[PDB]
């Protein structure tokens, strides 16, 4: 059978180093790291998530206020408070909680966000800067998905991976983080990468799926991962958070009680990818008070 | 056999339609657009680039000066004069011939061009707008390549798409505008990208381009795509510029080869070069017309 990867015990891991990097960061004299989290409307998956990342900051030493708005409120009333939040000094880390309402434009609101301060990384610039290997702050999805596999040991260069889904926040920064060049200013992994997304015929993905080395599946579609579609030894990255009813419950893109027989690797939903994309900005938030990259 | 893609023909035919609208714009009462190149040193393989570009600018009715600086110019010179022709109202096009000396940041350069004279497509904001599917300024190679696949009639919707290279102004933002959604702001390809490179093992193309409908090479390297890594009737895109040996000039594909066995392929010379070319006089009647100010 395939080894089971526990995001809750990597998590913690990253928890216990960025602790130790609040830590000596305060011991040196500095001010205790703050993340900021506007949380709009009433989604309740937002607002688990939210309550997800107060924890983990509260765990590390990081204080933290989630500033929620009501459903309606206008654009230009977040993008003051943004415009607040990015004034004030003494916070190190925002970031606005998605999806939005239909009526407020995502892409504006991300680009409102300080730069310095986006610690989702979703802002253009970060996009543009991850974009060309340089450092920048990434999302942390990806950056989850690529401690993952490190952090397991998990060989790239040279290899072969699929990434399924080609979403502008997670799967085309993992196809990104994976793909490229080890030796640049922010390594990448040097791998064969193949993005699929939507308009993938069935037939194709296996084609491809069957080939790789790494399938990261980041498409939220119950089952889209079935175990002939792997191939024997691969690490199955299941990046997927679907919510299904029996009992609501939380599932991934994997079928994980099959390909548990053929991959080498794989991750449970609950308890995989979704421990570690927390973790990650606990790390941005410590490097955005650190003031590293400007 | 293979349908040959004149890229040449091709790219004088968009050149026409810049000519065109360049002259719509002028006798509406407009400015006639300029562009300014910038030439550092004396790579020979740069200043015929520039002339090409030139010349291009010429026929289509555009205003264009290459500035030449010597080689040991540093990089706040360059800055200088990027940041007087950000400056200058008659500037609407302004790019910097690559590769630049050693001691001259690209990125830093790139970045000072301001991102609406950004004909190039490579400021850091024109990158990440591209990158999220948004109305960006495209660089003109990766424009020219899916200019040739998509008036060739080549569909990219759920086929299998091999871009070999990943290099951040060509075969990254091929891979870019082929994977992504046709509905965007900024259509792309909903292709199944698969994105190759200097560690992709030799076995490991060829298992890859043989599933491809579209094979793109962008990688510097002779007979890189050889006809049995190629599936039947497929596209093969050569955006590789080899100089070899009087000195010669071939693509990544064995042409001759390949040409046997693909549906559509591209010679080089003739092929994306022109293309390339093309792209930019038509970036440049966009800056010039401040479409995405
Ligand atoms: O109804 C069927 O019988 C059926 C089931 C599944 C597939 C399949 O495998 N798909 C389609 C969706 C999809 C794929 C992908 O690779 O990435 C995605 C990333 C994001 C969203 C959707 C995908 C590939 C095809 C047909
Ligand atoms: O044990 C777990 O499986 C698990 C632990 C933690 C989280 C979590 O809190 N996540 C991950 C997904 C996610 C987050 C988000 O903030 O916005 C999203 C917006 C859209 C889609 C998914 C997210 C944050 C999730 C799962
Ligand atoms: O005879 C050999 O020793 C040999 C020849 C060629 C390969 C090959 O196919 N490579 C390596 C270079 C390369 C590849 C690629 O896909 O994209 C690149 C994009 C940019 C630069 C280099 C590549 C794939 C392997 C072995
Ligand atoms: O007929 C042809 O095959 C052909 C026509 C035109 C051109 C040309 O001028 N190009 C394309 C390549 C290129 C250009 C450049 O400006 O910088 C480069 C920097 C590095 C690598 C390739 C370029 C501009 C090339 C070939």
């Amino acid at each position: 059978e395939a080894v089971v990867i526990s995001g809750r015990k990597l998590a913690q891991q990253i928890k216990q180093e960025v602790r130790q990097e609040v830590e000596e960061w305060v011991a040196s004299g500095n001010k205790r790291p703050h993340l900021s989290v506007i949380l709009v409307g009433e989604n309740p998956a937002s607002h688990s998530y939210v309550l997800n990342k107060t924890r983990a900051a509260a765990v590390v030493g990081i204080n933290s206020e989630t500033i929620m708005k009501p459903a309606s409120i206008s654009e230009e009333e977040l993008l003051n408070l943004i415009n607040k939040l990015n004034n004030d000094d003494n916070v190190d880390g925002l970031l606005v909680q998605l999806p939005l309402p239909e009526h407020i434009d995502e892409r504006r609101i991300c680009n409102a966000v300080s730069p310095d301060k986006d610690v989702d990384g979703f802002h253009v610039i970060n996009v543009g800067r991850m974009c060309l290997d340089q450092y920048s702050m990434l999302p942390a999805t990806p950056w989850g998905v690529w401690e993952i596999i490190k952090r397991t040991g998990i060989p790239t260069l040279g290899k072969n991976v699929v990434v399924a889904g080609r979403s502008k926040n997670v799967g085309m920064p993992i196809a990104m983080l994976l793909h490229t060049d080890g030796a640049h200013e922010r390594p990448g992994g040097d791998a064969t990468v193949t993005i699929s997304h939507r308009y993938t015929p069935k037939e194709q993905l296996k084609k491809h799926t069957i080939l790789a080395d790494i399938v990261i599946s980041a498409a939220g579609i119950p089952n889209l991962i079935t175990a002939d579609m792997i191939k024997e030894g691969a690490a199955v990255i299941d990046v997927g958070i679907n919510r299904v009813h029996d009992k609501p419950k939380l599932v991934g893109d994997v079928d994980f009680e099959g390909v548990r027989q053929k991959a080498g690797y794989i991750t449970p939903v609950p308890g995989g990818v979704g421990p570690m994309t927390v973790a990650m900005l606990m790390k941005n938030t410590i490097i955005a008070a650190k003031k590293v990259l400007r």
